[PDB]
């Protein structure tokens, strides 16, 4: 039946015709097979899955293959065998490299096939050693994101032990060099989808292993703090920090801006990449971060580096507001960066610029949601406009936006502006 189907799959008969003839040939599992009948199906059905030249071909390989190996399970036990598997791994099959999506899938596959097998527990023992070599290779999202659904399926290929640890600080390397090149909004839903996949597989290794959890976030912040000029972490690590209890971050925070062995560069870098992380898609709880460290480096007294990055860094906050999700977190960090820089008017003048275009397409957009969310942001203008007065010309098409907010009181605003400054010249 393998001739049969492999002529089939490179005819041009109809569709339903196709299929019927698919179902004769999945039905041929369902006799007495030798040894090279069945190895010739596994050959032909594992070409169709990995070069199956549309969804078709590849769906018959699957069908094919699956019905093979569930009635012949020790045939497909020797075909699917370490030797081919490692194979697969380190030098690809046929046009496909090694790295290709596909070959994993396939892989995972395969091991839902073989799990009843005795082979599979030194399969198990042969994938924790490469799925450690993959991560420290530096994967691309897509492939890792492969790589947690199979190690979520089969915890046994997770590194185990010591090289629990091991596997989890390569990890967090490795989500650290995930970029999307592609513009096509596509493909950046697909990219973040894929790096949520990562997160998770590390979470739930958190969960599961309490120890890998600090060493972890550990690894987390010495990508941030990282001075090294050629390289830049990816925001994509935004996506691991988003379930860390706040006690942990507190730890974090305090030894970052405490220990004496920490440069003023390393902390600028780590302040600047915890804003960029407000860019992550799904950026909700950013703000406990950087708001963290911003209280922590004014408890040191670094008020250099807040104005610093502050003027570097608001026009970017200010823009996150467009965003829905991260919205109420980028303005309590603009709310505790315009509050604190009180000594000049420059920070609020880089946003002066943006505040109108933002509140008229928010004002009337039919969301109370909005309405209470501009109640907010007005108040914190006009502290601003009070506390950096005498520019009427600048301030009056804000004013205009803004009219039919409500005003706070002169006796509230000062309160308000009461808030511990960053003290300049220091
Ligand atoms: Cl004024």
């Amino acid at each position: 039946m393998d001739k049969i189907l492999e002529g089939l799959v490179s005819s041009s008969h109809p569709l339903p015709l196709k299929r019927v003839i698919v179902r004769k040939v999945v039905e041929s599992a369902e006799h007495w097979l030798d040894e090279a009948q069945c190895e010739a199906m596994f050959d032909l059905t594992t070409r169709l899955i990995l070069e199956g030249q549309d969804p078709f071909q590849r769906q018959v390989g699957h069908q094919v293959l699956e019905a093979y190996a569930r009635y012949h399970r020790p045939e497909f036990e020797s075909f699917f065998n370490k030797t081919f598997v490692l194979g697969l791994l380190h030098q690809g099959y046929h046009s496909l490299d090694r790295k290709d999506v596909a070959i994993l899938d396939y892989i995972h596959n395969g091991l839902k096939l073989i799990m009843s097998c005795p082979s599979v527990l030194d399969l198990f023992s042969l994938l924790q050693v490469e799925v450690l070599r993959m991560v420290c290779e530096r994967p691309e999202p897509q492939l890792c994101a492969r790589l947690s659904d199979l190690l979520t399926d089969f915890v046994q290929c997770i590194p185990k032990g010591k090289l629990s640890i091991t596997f989890c600080q390569q990890l967090v390397r490795t989500i650290g060099h995930f970029q999307c090149v592609s513009t096509q909004e596509r493909e950046l839903r697909e990219y973040v989808s894929q790096v949520t996949k990562v997160s998770n597989l590390l979470q739930n290794i958190w969960k599961a292993e309490p120890a890998t959890l600090l060493p972890s976030l550990q690894e987390v912040f010495a990508s941030i703090s990282s001075t090294d000029a050629s390289f830049e972490p990816s925001v994509a690590l935004a996506s691991l920090v988003q379930h860390i209890p706040l006690q942990m971050i507190t730890v974090l925070i305090r030894s970052l801006t405490t220990d004496p062995n920490v440069k003023d560069a390393s902390m600028t870098q780590a302040l600047c990449r915890m804003i960029d992380w407000l860019s992550w898609p799904l950026a909700q709880h950013v703000d406990t971060w950087v708001i963290a460290l911003l209280k922590g480096l004014a408890a040191v007294q670094k008020f250099t580096i807040l104005i610093d990055v502050t003027l570097l860094k608001i026009e970017l906050v200010f823009n996150r507001l467009w965003f829905p999700l991260v919205r109420p977190g980028a303005l309590a960090v603009l709310s505790h960066m315009l509050l604190s820089f009180q000594h000049s008017p420059e920070a609020f003048h880089l946003i002066v610029p943006h505040v109108v275009n933002l509140v008229h397409s928010f004002k009337n957009d039919g969301l109370p949601s909005s309405t209470a969310f501009l109640v907010q942001l007005t108040e914190l203008i006009h502290c601003m406009m009070y506390h950096y007065s005498g520019f009427p010309d600048l301030y009056e098409p804000i004013l205009e936006a803004i009219k039919d907010f409500p005003k706070p009181s002169e006796e509230k605003i000062k309160l308000i502006l009461n808030q511990s400054a960053w003290t300049s010249h220091h």
